[PDB]
Parts: structure tokens; C-alpha cells; sequence
């Protein structure tokens, strides 16, 4: 994350960490045995990390559970990022408390100009790296197609969008992809992709998880 904030301990409780040997991702509780990421994040040999704070440190609120099953959406399309959303099985269910809780799954589709937060343990710098350890948090509104589809000509399908700053300086960055956009209590969004971060005229890409949901519910129902 460019230009947030620390989110605070346990602050964002459906925020989780992939793990492979290394945080490489992040992704969000949406009920005790299941988590959703972007299908560029897939990996074989992930271990979920709940209940995270500072991830090099153990704080006393984590469970650590490794991922039973991983389906990419059928339609995924790893040169144009068009439908970047994963689900993840655990091999047991996670123990849902304050410090870590799931998020719910949207109604209905949030419009431009609603403001969202976003999370994860990404790059911090527009240039040059520096990681954090703790939890970065964004608050940034859904901007309008137009305003995306004209950053990004040839590139927008329905299954984007678009939020942050056209000015720059705020963004999710490397490190963030597969965390959660949140807005009105309701996960909207996936990190997915964008041009560097927190340039200018190039805000982040995210995937659009009202367009999913159908799918999600019909996945977790069968497997
Ligand atoms: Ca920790």
C-alpha cells in the first residue's frame, strides 16, 4: 500500500496472508473454510495466515491453516487479468472471533464514488522497495468507468474496476494482490493489477466480485 496508514492490530480481520515460505499474497476470510484471492496469486503449496498483525512476529491472535483445495475461475485469462479471482478450501475451519471474523459477500454491485478500504502488506513506495511489517491500510473511492476505461484504453472489461487517485500518490502496490476492497461492510473487490502504483492517471485495477458471486456460492456449495 502507497500512501496509507497503519490499519492498527487486528483492525481488518478477514485480511489474510498466503504463505508459501513467505508472505506472497493476500486474500479474505468469506466464511470459516474458505478464502478468496486473485488467480494470479495461484500457487501450489499455500499455507493461510489468519489473525496476522506484523508478519514476521508472532502476536498471539494467528491461526495457521494450509490450503486443502485451490480453484481458479473458469474463465480466467492470465494476459488480459479479465476474471483474477481464486477460491481457497482449508484443510480445517478457521476459529471465528472479534480479532478474526469473515467478510460478507456483496448484494449488489457498488457505484463509483463510494469510498472503500484496502489493505495488505504490499510495497509502500511509487519508487524503489521498502516492505512493511504491519498491516497497511487505503481508504480510496470506486471511480467511474469513464474515468478507468480512459486511463486504461483497450484494457477495462466488466469485470474491473477501477478506485484511488487519478492525481497518484495512493495505491495498492506489489505484495497487495488478492486483499480485500471493501466498502459499506461488503467485500467488492479483489487487488488485481495496475500500471506501477500510485502513479499519476494510473489507479489500480481491482476485480469486480458482485460479478462472481453466483459463482462463489455455487463452488463453496459442492466442494
Ligand atoms: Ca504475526
Amino acid at each position: 500500500i502507497v500512501g496509507g496508514y497503519t490499519c492498527g492490530a487486528n483492525t481488518v480481520p478477514y485480511q489474510v496472508s498466503l504463505n508459501s515460505g513467505y508472505h506472497f499474497c493476500g486474500g479474505s476470510l468469506i466464511n470459516s473454510q474458505w478464502v478468496v484471492s486473485a488467480a494470479h496469486c495461484y500457487k501450489s503449496g499455500i499455507q493461510v495466515r489468519l489473525g496476522e498483525d506484523n508478519i514476521n512476529v508472532v502476536e498471539g491472535n494467528e491461526q495457521f491453516i494450509s490450503a486443502s483445495k485451490s480453484i481458479v475461475h473458469p474463465s480466467y485469462n492470465s494476459n488480459t487479468l479479465n476474471n483474477d479471482i481464486m477460491l481457497i478450501k482449508l484443510k480445517s475451519a478457521a476459529s471465528l472471533n472479534s480479532r478474526v471474523a469473515s467478510i460478507s459477500l456483496p448484494t449488489s454491485c457498488a457505484s463509483a464514488g463510494t469510498q472503500c478500504l484496502i489493505s495488505g502488506w504490499g510495497n509502500t513506495k511509487s519508487s524503489g522497495t521498502s516492505y512493511p511489517d504491519v498491516l497497511k491500510c487505503l481508504k480510496a473511492p470506486i471511480l467511474s468507468d469513464s474515468s478507468c476505461k480512459s486511463a486504461y484504453p483497450g484494457q477495462i472489461t466488466s469485470n474491473m474496476f477501477c478506485a484511488g487517485y487519478l492525481e497518484g500518490g495512493k495505491d495498492s502496490c506489489q505484495g497487495d494482490s488478492g486483499g480485500p476492497v471493501v466498502c459499506s461492510g461488503k467485500l467488492q473487490g479483489i487487488v488485481s493489477w495496475g500500471s506501477g502504483c500510485a502513479q499519476k492517471n494510473k489507479p489500480g485495477v481491482y476485480t469486480k466480485v458482485c460479478n462472481y458471486v453466483s459463482w462463489i456460492k455455487q463452488t463453496i456449495a459442492s466442494n
